[PDB]
């Protein structure tokens, strides 16, 4: 139930921090440019098909192609000023529409109303384009839960996307949802990888006293950059990064497997 990683998904864990990283570089979003470092290192064929921007929340994201590895990429980020980010936040929560006696946290569902119509049309629009493409969303700390909210969207709304070809990936997620929306994200079966690096504060936010909860499996860096252990659960257990805590800190947040998470370094 906590193994060690093989390091094929150390590899795989790394490959999708350095795409949440690039989501950061000005140039990408609202640049328009796919000739980051970070970018040409994972994906060097990539054509950003779209980037939408919401000045209210500062909830940027990116639609990219890849027709090299099939992959249409939809990435997520919410503000690069995380203490404030921490600070300033209300744990408080919002009904789930979609699934009865499920709740998020408000801030971050208003955060996606504000942003789906920019995203939505254009990934419907690639897998038409490009029917045999899987879809991967992810992103870093506010932009994690953006992901999980994008992935359980497609999978509600968008007929063609399931757990063959809808994946979602999250390197620092902030928790999302009460117990049943938990529950009903495991349910679903899209695979949901949440990777946490040692003592970083955010994944550990709201917390559980409030009511939230999180799903998928739990991959946390324990020491540097190949120590992760597997949380093989689908529910979060107390075996993982939830151990550390209140030793918790924000300047974990900052960095995965050694790739600047938050400047663009």
């Amino acid at each position: 139930k906590v193994v060690a990683a093989t390091t094929a998904q150390i590899q795989e864990f790394t490959k999708y921090a350095g795409i949440a990283a690039t989501a950061y570089c000005r140039s990408v979003v609202p640049g328009n440019k796919w000739d980051c470092v970070q970018c040409q290192k994972w994906v060097p064929d990539g054509k950003i098909i779209t980037t939408f921007t919401s000045l209210l929340s500062d909830t940027n994201g990116y639609v990219l192609r890849s027709d090299k590895q099939k992959t249409i990429y939809l990435v997520f980020r919410g503000t690069n000023s995380f203490r404030s980010a921490i600070t300033d936040i209300v744990f408080n929560f919002s009904d789930y529409k979609p699934v009865k006696g499920a709740k998020v946290h408000a801030g971050f569902l208003s955060s996606y109303e504000q942003v789906v119509n920019d995203y939505f049309p254009v990934v419907q629009e690639q897998l038409t384009a490009h029917p045999t493409y899987k879809v991967i969303v992810t992103g870093h700390s506010l932009g994690g839960a953006q992901a999980l909210l994008a992935g359980m969207d497609l999978y509600q709304r968008e007929p063609r996307l399931s757990p063959k070809n809808l994946s979602i990936f999250t390197v620092g997620g902030p928790r999302v949802g009460n117990p049943t929306f938990a529950y009903y994200v495991e349910s679903t079966g899209i695979p949901f990888q949440r990777t946490v690096h040692k003592r970083d504060i955010v994944p550990h936010v709201p917390p559980q006293s409030f009511g939230f909860l999180h799903p998928g499996v739990e991959s946390w860096i324990k020491s540097g950059t190949s120590n992760v252990q597997i949380c093989t659960s689908e529910i979060e257990t107390k075996d993982c990064s939830n151990s550390i805590v209140p030793f918790t800190s924000i300047l974990d947040h900052l960095s995965y497997f050694d790739i600047n998470e938050g400047s663009c370094l």
